[PDB]
């Protein structure tokens, strides 16, 4: 039981916690009170013992275009630590911390802060060949978000990470499928995202049939532990180096 | 430069950046914004590079009685993000990675929060053998904060701090003395902090003459090194921890 | 519900399981199936959701003496694989991941193993200015068990844990005080094991009045994690390189004498 | 270099090399508990000869070894399984993360479960042909992460591509394991003659190895090795500790039971 | 303001600080001192609050063919300390430490301590698929240098960097393509280094238009802090180990041949 | 056992004891680099010889060692300083860190700076009287950390004492000492006698290994040794390279011409 959210559903289909990025008029992208939305619903299907996998599906061409830039304090700083340090620190934590199995069902780009999370989770399947991810931080005069700054190199390699980062370019399908970053493919056209969807869903509990789904669970329990201190670690130090680039200004001057 | 606050003022003497916790007939409990604000005192400290010392002094009977329990959201979740989780991450950051020498004056008891911060400082004098740190977590409702699930076992040993904060049982003054918490005691009566800081400042110009400054910043680096990544490991998992209690309501029902 | 053990019993008191060692007429001295009961007893307690503390007391003038050293393989290596290897890996891990906040009530010394499994506890109170933990490796030509490659260090100092170790000497009540070890000493006779075993669980029975209990277990979770990689890996290394050492047979020949 | 003998696993060596051949090929070199035990103490004898530079594992047949035999007293369900099961992989998995000598996988034909993980362990891995694969078949068994796995596949394979296998019991086929460099070279060579194969293995490790100065090899492997020596270390202690509930619970047994 | 070397210039355009190795003839092979002036030219870059980037570029047909083995103490071990062990550690540490975006132009192969400080750049950029890196310590007598130690099994996978590492085989061009190792390849031909170079430095101008260089600076601050205590760690190690080798005299004796 | 001779340091063995000695009380036994660089050669003896068990550091006169002697070609600044200093404070601290026998200090009067940064990386220290210190003057002398002290005095003095005393240049004294369990013993004799005092201790040892099973406690100390081996790998090339930009600006040359 949670409050509704008209760009953000969610829904219980035996082992499997769905939600669903559904604002595809806006290329789902989100503020800040729905990337806390999200936290809350994998806060939710963490606490659900029926949940195995948490599946996180979208709409139309985009998976997400990141935050909303469309979308009272004693200090700049005191503004940015509410609004952006709070929202950050809490989402990123929460795809961190997930115990049920990840999965992202990337039916176009993403960009930013969903790009980030994107590559929190455990397994990506693409709907074409033509998904990316774009970290555009150097362009908006930011840093890394939401764990990139391990996220990135340990899925993509360090060398990659930095001439994609540094220069503001994308991981593309190819860099994506070199690293063994998108586990299938469904080479399914960009204008029906259900159908994608739909598919995805289909083949997952084709797969699922016959596991010992606790296995799951307890094997995601120790791979989680190779790397959790480096993201913890990670998302304190980004959530508070970002502050100066925001109190500096020059985040808000290039959002035109 | 920076806004005014009226519970806590600062100075620079030479390579002394002295910051005043002014509000003895509130025991300097503090709220959400004046962590905040000394969070901002320190990165302005450590800006100036003729800062080689951040001071950190009180006024009265008491350092510091803690947060101030006396002092719109689409949920209980995305409220405490806002006003504990964003607060919490930024100030105990701002004392993690500060790069001046941080001293505490430590002119009677702290408490919760605030006695976070006085175990993150690099050194700590005493007003005289009363003083005590109180960490009520196990009474409120709450965990640990401000980095003390790495300081007090650090500074105080891990089986005293189970004790401690298991039965909500202050560190108490020999208990310090005993760990080397406090590095020098001045004896003085608790109904005279002006004295004592006073007495702290004029020894500190005098332990400092013919030092070569830079070399105690270059030393604190490395110093730091040891255990940067476990404190902002614990920072980020602290502030998002504490969140279920605030939002399963305890810590409110208890602030009778 | 768990098999019954001679040795050793277990009750729960509200928030308390509570672990009591009963065998004073031969200090308490555990054998490898023993320690194994332990590590279930603990994996019990730490299901139990009605459990916050469970306290491990013990009887007569020994907490532990340590392992019995009175009391079917292709080898030696399988022999002692299956023997000591196992039991040491699995009752250590049982006490490092314990959720429960762990007390020992120290009644009077303990030795080898058990001296190991006090060491992961996280607080100890002792009956009296007479217990010593004694870690005979040295002697038994043997290495650090049950974590105490990590414990000994982080609760006593690298020094003192050096002299100790390699010279087989005790780590005393003066230097478990000076290093907080002991969280209070209740100053009672020796003689009245069982006085001091219900004093501390009066004195806890008034100590959590009042507490958020979840409160307790949240930051032992966050307190755990300070070390918990440096126990594992300390755990697989410790009972991996003692095999080398009961397979070249020095244990066995110094048990003999 | 005294040991008992074994049916099921050899072990000679020539020059430099240590050489532990699985030789059980009717069965697939599936092996018991005992024979993992085994292992370990041939692992243990290489590491302490100062001839040896390289320790080769090789096999026999058409599979490098299906995994555990599961054809092949307690006070407890807990007290079986710990003298069973935890203290095999712990040993066995062990005696591997901590060999000085340089270790090469001759992958004759697939390998399932803590025979894979062993593979995984391996410093070097050559191929017989482009049909083999690397099966961990926990989620089916109702198990968990064995012989260091929790560290080895992501760090060898990637994460994303070790939880699409992992999670839903699929194959690190031939193809995932060229994409990543697991494979050092495939011999291309049909699997009907893993002996040519192990013969032709060799026979390129002697040209190799003139001219090194051999000490440098164990000098970088040990160098190398404490990349990662912690965190299978970590590994290898809760993954045999986590293993037991899955055992006492039952499941594993039950499923075994289903042939 | 900083001494001249005949071997490796130095110069400025906007945001790059442009290194040049200039000794095309003898395939930019490099003594103890032209690795110091390395380090120097480093830290010169990372004061320099003007530079973004420090980029590295060579002269021929190969980018460095490493240490020059053509090119007054108490012991073997004095000399080696003072010639070995020094040089290695402080130009290893200048790259490990370096703040600004550090860009290799791989104009041909490199070799030994050369390909190591490449293995430390951030982005590479090769001339053409005929570019290789070679570490040949199995074959001087020698271990790991210059970080290797950490940076090949990060950037090429543990596997292939045991087959090359032990047999004294390069990572060729199709190696570092898939492991994305090489950012873009020019493909070139080898006998322009100066066409590829100039190319690389006009590409950059176009890439950095429109971003905020401090954004650059602070991602590459926190990308660093996920490997920096390993590279520390094994800087050390690397070079009081090889010591060993040194005074042991193979590496000298396989000098002379 | 071979080695050149260094007439401020000899070394013997008795039985599982090597036994180095510092005999230049005449100069407080103040060392040049080249005599840091000896001490490291001879615990790499040490460390060679499978006889010897424990490594015991024992001085002469009233002081340990005051440091490195500060009375006592190159392309730069910069590289003079990695040849002279850089490279003999990384190996001489390596050759501490790595150390696999018992290392005992037998502290006979104070120890400053480096010297006392290597008092601070023994196992064990026992010390004469009450009168010895610590004393780690970087503060004064314009320079940083040195010889793993960055690890090593937080670890055994605590964090809050180690910045008290290295940021305002104050000693370590044997109260502290004491307290913090870095002093294993203190045998209580007159500062006149260091000679009587290093018999003591090694009377004592003789007697304290009797009985013990001596492979025991290398097979612990490597164990040991283990718990922040990669801190004290790490603190050691950072201490150096940071040091070098104190000694290029000049400032502790400067204030060495200041007496």
């Amino acid at each position: 039981e949670i409050r509704q959210n008209e760009k953000i559903s969610y829904r219980i289909e035996g082992p499997f916690f769905i939600i669903h990025l559904i604002n595809p008029d806006n290329l789902n992208a989100l503020e800040g009170e729905d990337y806390i939305y999200l936290g809350e619903l994998l806060e939710l299907a963490d606490r659900n013992r029926d949940v195995y996998f948490t599946i996180i599906q979208s709409s139309g061409r985009f998976f997400s275009s990141g935050a909303d830039f469309k979308g009272k304090y004693p200090s700049e700083t005191s503004k940015w630590v509410s609004n952006f340090v709070a929202r950050n620190v809490y989402v990123t934590d929460a795809f961190i911390k997930h115990s049920k199995v990840l999965i992202c069902c990337l039916n176009g780009p993403a960009i930013g802060l969903s790009a980030a999370l994107v590559a929190l989770c455990d397994i990506v399947y693409s709907i074409n060949d033509k998904v990316y991810l774009l970290y555009p931080f150097a362009n908006l005069g930011l840093i890394t978000e939401g764990g990139t700054t391990v996220s990135l190199p340990l899925k993509f390699g360090t060398n990659t990470t930095y001439e994609c980062l540094m220069f503001n370019k994308p991981f593309k399908y190819d860099i994506m499928c070199e690293n063994g970053f998108i586990s299938k493919n469904f080479n399914m056209p960009s204008s029906n995202a259900e159908a994608f969807n739909a598919k995805v869903l289909e083949e997952l509990r084709e797969k699922v049939k016959g596991l010992y789904l606790p296995s799951c669970l307890g094997m995601k329990k120790l791979l989680k532990s190779n790397h959790i201190d480096a993201f913890n670690k990670a998302n304190s130090v980004e959530v508070n180096e970002s502050l100066k680039y925001w109190v500096d200004g020059e985040p808000l001057k290039r959002a035109r």
